[PDB]
C-alpha cells in the first residue's frame, strides 16, 4: 500500500530512464514521481506492452523497458515492486 505523498518525490532519472522519458515527455532536469509514473505509463500504452486483458502484465522482454527494470515482464498491480524497479534508476532529491 502506496502513501499519497510518494507522487510529491523529486527525482533525477539516470541516462536510460531519461532516454526512456524523452520519448513521451519534453526533457528537464527533474521530475516528480507523479510524473515518472505518467510517462513509463504512457511509453507503456503507446508501445502497446501491456496486456490489459491477459493478467494485468507488461511484457517488456522486446524493449528497453525491460533492460531499465531487468525482467521479461511484471504486473501492473506489483507496486512496491514497480517502485523499486524505478528507483535503482533515478536519484532522489531533496
Ligand atoms: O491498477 C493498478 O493497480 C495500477 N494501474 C494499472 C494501469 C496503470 C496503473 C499503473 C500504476 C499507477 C501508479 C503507481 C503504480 Cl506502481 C502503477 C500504471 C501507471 O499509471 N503508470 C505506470 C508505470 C509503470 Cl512502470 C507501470 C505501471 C503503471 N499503469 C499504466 C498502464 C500501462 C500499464
Amino acid at each position: 500500500q502506496i502513501p499519497a505523498s510518494e507522487q510529491e518525490t523529486l527525482v533525477r532519472p539516470k541516462p536510460l530512464l531519461l532516454k526512456l522519458l524523452k520519448s513521451v515527455g519534453a526533457q528537464k532536469d527533474t521530475y516528480t514521481m507523479k510524473e515518472v509514473l505518467f510517462y513509463l505509463g504512457q511509453y507503456i500504452m503507446t508501445k502497446r506492452l501491456y496486456d490489459e486483458k491477459q493478467q494485468h502484465i507488461v511484457y517488456c522482454s522486446n524493449d528497453l523497458l525491460g533492460d531499465l527494470f531487468g525482467v521479461p515482464s511484471f504486473s501492473v498491480k506489483e507496486h512496491r515492486k514497480i517502485y523499486t524497479m524505478i528507483y535503482r534508476n533515478l536519484v532522489v532529491v531533496n
